[PDB]
């Protein structure tokens, strides 16, 4: 109403937490332009078969270690949410051969120690070297060089494991990331080894809405966010900056005046072409944001008539060691999470999610069925009767998934990401220093972004260096 006024694009965690610390500054006159019609980007729940199950986010990352993160108080204390302590202790007893059965438990266990002590001396390795980035290699660099072979991880078991360990974890293969930026990870180094599976029909979203509803008007009645300042199906479409001032224009025409922007739309976003910078953003800008990835990660689920597959202690995560890596490799049954639902999940990422969200759902159900008919062999294993793939990458508001560290970007050219341009500010999970990727990340971005602006606002001192 009175003072400077900011826009922020997009309504997602970091938008979201951005302005709620833009607001408590003081900087109140705030338009959040979402291009959905709904905030939450990210953290999005959906109905599949009669129950609601995450498309986006659906674990709370590191927990129960040495700093708390701020996500989980919201999440166990505030919110209440329905959740589960995800256990792998059990996966050696539950790989699954290319053609019929399990492997020997005892074996399958020795390739994961192998592995968790390659990757332990990754550790050692990542702690010698250099912060500017100079001597950083990529996580399968490193595997070779303890592992003494011209390759990583390559056969059927190992690869599955290395999957799990990587893959399923940063949605890209290890020879594409960074092994100084992710072993090991701060998310886990600072808030502790453990992940906390939201099953919860509110929603994962629930934790953005709260904080919504700490700044934004919400109907007394309804619980609706009513507050004018928030604009749903406003797809930011042109930003136009100047020493003077932003102009920020919509796909519907509208033109907005103000002092500042605050970009909160994924690296993928920003990748394509749905936002025009006038003037062009810096080369240094660009190159920057072009060199990080922005990963998929697809969580297809499948609803079958009749449960086949075995349930109890350690039986919720199991792995399908194929010789074509990361062919629809890590399941997880819901027993626990959606009793009697008959719902599987197996996650594919990066290359296979392109190929997967390109075909035809029936196509892609057809493949699933092979493989877990060879799976479960001398079981009679029902078509299933719904599937659920969800097209992160195709979609024009996120093209992506989460942001991975790749080999080649070092710590300047990451913070030239979260830079900003003239009175052009950006967050997300991409701008996040030390948790990239994740929930908080984007939680804290959200923060770290706002506290730049008022700083500039308020305190008057704009120039950021970059390191
Ligand atoms: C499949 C998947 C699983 C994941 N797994 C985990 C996990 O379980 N645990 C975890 O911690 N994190 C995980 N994440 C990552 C986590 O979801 C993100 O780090 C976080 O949600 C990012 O929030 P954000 O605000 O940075 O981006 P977003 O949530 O994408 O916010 C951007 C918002 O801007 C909007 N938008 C984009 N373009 C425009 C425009 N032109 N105009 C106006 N609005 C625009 C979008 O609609 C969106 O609402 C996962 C993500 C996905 C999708
Ligand atoms: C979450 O809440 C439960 C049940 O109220 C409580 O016992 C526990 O302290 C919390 N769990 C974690 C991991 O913080």
């Amino acid at each position: 109403t009175v003072g400077p006024r900011v826009i922020v694009v997009g309504a997602g965690m970091s938008g979201i937490s951005a302005a709620k610390r833009l607001s408590e500054a003081g900087i109140t006159d705030l338009l959040i332009l979402e291009a959905t019609d709904h905030i939450g980007g990210r953290m999005h729940k959906t109905n599949f078969a009669g129950i609601n199950v995450e498309l986006g986010a659906n674990w709370v990352e590191g927990v129960n270690g040495g700093k708390m993160n701020p996500i989980w108080p919201i999440v166990n204390s505030t919110l209440k949410l329905r959740n589960f302590r995800s256990d792998f202790d059990y996966l050696a007893q539950n790989v699954y051969k290319e053609d019929g059965g399990v492997y020997d438990e005892d074996y399958v266990q020795k390739r994961i120690e192998l592995a968790d002590s390659v990757e332990e001396m990754g550790e050692k390795l990542s702690a010698t070297l250099h912060a500017s980035g100079r001597d950083d290699m990529s996580i399968l660099a490193m595997q070779r060089l303890n592992e003494h072979q011209p390759n990583g991880p390559a056969t059927p078991v190992d690869m599955v494991v290395d999957y799990y360990k990587f893959d399923y974890e940063f949605a890209e293969p290890p020879r594409v990331t960074s092994l100084q930026n992710t072993v090991p990870l701060a998310t886990f180094s600072d808030f502790g080894d453990d992940v906390y599976f939201v099953a919860d029909q509110r929603g994962y979203e629930a934790v953005v809405y709260y904080l919504a509803g700490q700044y934004l008007k919400t109907d007394d009645k309804s619980g609706k966010i009513v507050d004018p300042r928030l604009q749903l199906n406003k797809v930011v479409r042109e930003i136009k900056y100047s020493p003077g001032g932003v102009t920020v224009k919509t796909e519907d025409n509208s033109v907005y005046s103000a002092d500042y922007v605050m970009v909160s739309a994924s690296l993928g976003v920003l990748q394509s072409d749905l936002i025009q910078f006038k003037p062009k953003l810096p080369t240094w800008k660009v190159r920057a944001i072009y060199q990080f990835d922005m990963a998929v990660y697809t969580m297809i689920f499948l609803k079958f008539p009749r449960k086949f597959w075995p349930e109890g202690k350690g039986r919720e995560f199991f792995l399908y060691a194929s010789s074509r890596r990361g062919y629809y490799g890590v399941w997880q049954e819901f027993e626990k999470q959606y009793p009697d639902a008959n719902v599987l999940l197996v996650t594919v990422t990066d290359e296979e999610s392109r190929r997967i969200e390109q075909q035809s759902d029936e196509q892609t159900k057809a493949e699933i069925m092979q493989v877990l008919r060879k799976m479960f062999p001398g079981k009679d294993v029902p078509d299933a009767t719904d599937i659920l793939v969800p097209r992160w990458w195709s979609d024009r508001f996120y093209k992506g998934t989460f942001s991975n560290w790749p080999v080649g970007v070092n710590r300047y050219e990451y913070d030239q990401l979260r830079a900003p341009v003239g009175r052009v500010y950006f967050t997300g999970e991409h701008t996040s220093e030390h948790y990239n990727g994740y929930v908080h990340g984007a939680y804290l971005s959200g923060i770290d972004s706002a506290e730049i602006l008022i700083n500039c606002a308020q305190k008057k001192m704009c120039k950021y260096h970059v390191q």
